[PDB]
């Protein structure tokens, strides 16, 4: 693994900052092309509670090395020194999808599905390689460039992603309560299905500007998710099509085995209309933009 990133890159402004990671814009000296450098602090000793373990960093790297698809972030280079592992990643310059959408006058369901379909294709690619993302939520759905007529979705942040191992169950507490599936809430075996639930949550918010399971407390949220306690309130879904509600309903399903898969989501008639009447229902229907704007501004 390569060593001195400063000899190869000019590093610029901070793009964001998480748990034990900071992301800065950078420019490769040899090509003059722009990237995002994700600096991940290594755990210095077994007993330390700052930094990420070797195993967790190498898992993220291994998965990123695999991925090549236009709707998923790509890895350019990896550097490591004594203190950090540095991932040189594709620059995703266009911000979060929801911030972009909240600047529009309106969003028809037809327009909404043009973005949602790109998310579905990115997840389709991942699931086809047996990779679960495990952290799908609005802030991980970004745009490459906000200044083009048809902006391109990029799924980011593979810090929680796992290659499904057929021979061993995977269980773990991770993610944000309002966006995670009942099996995560209940510490049951996890697989590709959890991503499908999160897509359902993302879709519900896209259309209404309301979080389906969010309670006043963490405990209330966990309980709402486990019970699959949600509804389509008239106040929020007054211009929402029956196809759209059916798409969300098929994803927000307690038993992972009964939940819609990624392949079936792409064939659902809200995404791929079978006749002109269905298509016209999607074109005429629209998001609750006044409430959507409020959701985006609040967070």
């Amino acid at each position: 693994r390569q060593e001195n990133v400063d000899d190869y890159y000019d590093t610029g402004e901070e793009l964001g900052s998480g748990q034990f990671a900071v992301v800065k814009k950078c420019r490769e000296k040899s090509t003059g092309l722009q990237y995002a450098a994700k600096f991940i602090k290594k755990r210095r000793t077994k007993s330390s509670r700052r930094g990420v373990s070797r195993e967790d960093i190498e898992r993220e790297v291994s998965i990123l090395k695999e991925i090549q698809h236009p709707n998923v972030i790509t890895l350019h280079e990896v550097y490591e020194n004594k203190t950090d592992v540095i991932l040189i990643l594709e620059l995703v310059a266009g911000g979060e999808l929801f911030d972009f959408l909240a600047e529009k006058e309106s969003l028809t369901e037809e327009e909404a599905t043009e973005f949602l379909k790109q998310i579905l294709n990115g997840v389709y690619y991942l699931h086809s390689l047996q990779i679960a993302h495990f952290d799908l939520k609005p802030e991980n759905i970004m745009l490459l460039d906000r200044n083009v007529p048809k902006p391109r979705i990029k799924i980011i942040d593979f810090g929680l992603a796992h290659k499904i191992d057929f021979g061993n169950e995977f269980k773990n507490i991770f993610g944000t309560p309002e966006f995670v599936a009942p099996e995560i809430v209940n510490y049951e075996p996890l697989g590709l299905e959890a991503d499908m639930w999160s897509i359902g949550v993302i879709t519900y918010i896209l259309l209404s500007g309301a979080s389906p399971f969010l309670g006043d407390t963490k405990q209330e949220t966990l309980a709402n998710v486990s019970a699959v306690n949600y509804e389509f309130e008239d106040e929020y879904f007054s211009n929402t099509s029956a196809l759209a509600k059916d798409f969300i309903r098929r994803l927000l399903v307690k038993d992972p085995k009964k939940r819609m898969t990624i392949q079936d989501s792409l064939q659902h008639p809200w995404i791929k209309p079978k006749d002109t009447q269905q298509a016209l229902s999607r074109k005429a229907s629209a998001v609750n933009m006044e409430k959507f704007k409020k959701f985006a501004a609040a967070k």
